[PDB]
């Protein structure tokens, strides 16, 4: 057998009040909070990649290999 | 057997009450905020690739190699 | 046998009230919250490509290898 | 066998209340909200792409390889 | 056997009240919401494409290869 | 005095207001004000006896969802000499 | 005095305002006031007895959930000599 | 005085507002007020006895969620020679 | 006197305002305001015996959440000589 | 006198303001005002007796999360003559 990533919880009782519970996150992105306030941007760009934004990018893959999650803002010229 | 990303919860009683409960979250994105108040831009763009915007990408997969979850603002001239 | 994203919940009781439940999530965008106030954009685009909205995507994909989620904003011109 | 996104809920009593549910979400977006107050935009586009929407894709997809969830805003020359 | 986002609820009792149930979304959109007040937009657009408007968009595809959910705002211009 | 002018172009537009009050806008809400969800309650054995004279009683396993806007809103309500 | 003008334009908007007075929004927001929610009770024996002469009682399982806007909300309310 | 032009422009946007008041917006938001939570209460052998004269009793179990705008929000309210 | 110009440009925009008043505004937040959560109670045996004469009494396992704006807000409330 | 000006550019934005007060924001909060969370309690055996005249009583396990803004908040208040 093999465990990855598990959450077990065992409760037993006989009288009262019994709370049993399991949470599993796994590549999970939470909480992101962006303010801009009278805030000046000024772009130019002639072939390029400019990024002034908000990226929230969440992956969770099995058997892959060579996977990117994520790829901001970037130029390729590959021959 | 294996086991991966499972959430087991298991609960007895006799008298009382009982709560028993199992959360999964995998490739989850939850809460993205974002304000812009009296905020200015002025972009000019000639051939290239400009992002100020909110992007929230969220990608989960199994047995797949070389996925991308995301890829924002970008110039690609391969050759 | 194998257990990928299972959520398992289990309860036995003889007497009173008992609540059983289970949840999963793969590959889901929860809370996208997005306010612009009083914002001047001004964009001049000659052949390029200019995001400055809100973009959520969410995918779930079994088997599938080389899968983009999103792509946003770019330029391709591979030859 | 194999078990992936399974959700899986037992309840059993002899007197009383007995709840028991299950629920599974794979490739969903939720709560998208966005509000533009007093935004002033200008654009000028020749030949290009310009997005300043909101945008919401959710895609779930079985033995699908190479799929693209969402494509926003982008130029393609391929030669 | 093969299990993939199956939700499964099974109750047994004997007096009182019982109650079962499952529930299953794959490629679901739900709740958007999009509000513009007292917004000024001027576009002039010359071959080119732009967006504005708000785009939900599902998907949810059984042995499909290469399929694309949206693509929303781009210029086409392949050789 | 308010005024908008828009000359000499293509597609113009002049709008002017001298006062504006703006309301209430809902999109995609949910509003819950006095609601009960999800009472569950076992009893194997309950005796209820009441003796009144002259007032409000309530008794038993009670459930109660209520909204009142101009007015009192209570469970027993025992007034008198109004 | 207000004054917005644009003149010897291709597209060209004036908009102009003496007094403004935003109101409340809601979008894909929830809101809960009063509200009773999971609430779970086991009673093997139970017993009551009242005895009430002119005022206001309120006896056994409850789950009240109240909201009221220009008004006195209570369970038992006795008033006299109104 | 407030005064906004623009002039010899391809787009050109003039706006003026003498006074401004925002008001109150939600977007993707929660709100609770006055909420009852996940309670669970296991009680075997209980028993109430009540004697009551021209007064406010509230006896029991009880899970009570109130919400009052411009009043008295209570329980029990035994008032007299209002 | 505001005064906002923009002229001889290819894109302009001129914004003036005499007075302005922002507001409150929520983005993906949660608010809790009077609120019971988890609340768990065990007892074998309980017994309630109340007297009363034109008081308020409250007695027994209670569960309550309150939200009053512009009012008292209290369990029990015993007022004379209003 | 506030003076914004632009001019002779490609994109040229302008913006003047008199006075401004900016209000209150929450961008991704959480905020507890009067919440109890997790309370637990076991009694094996328990005998309450209350006598009461013209007051406040309260008496038991409770669990009270209150909020008031322009009142006053209390658990048992006994307030003559008023």
């Amino acid at each position: 057998k093999t465990k990855q990533g598990v959450a077990e919880a065992a409760g037993k009782t006989k009288e009262g009040v019994l709370y049993v519970g399991s949470k599993t996150k796994e590549g999970v992105v939470h909480g992101v909070a962006t303010v801009a306030e009278k805030t000046k941007e000024q772009v130019t760009n002639v072939g390029g990649a400019v990024v002034t934004g908000v990226t929230a990018v969440a992956q969770k893959t099995v058997e892959g290999a060579g996977s990117i999650a994520a790829a901001t803002g970037f130029v390729k010229k590959d021959q």
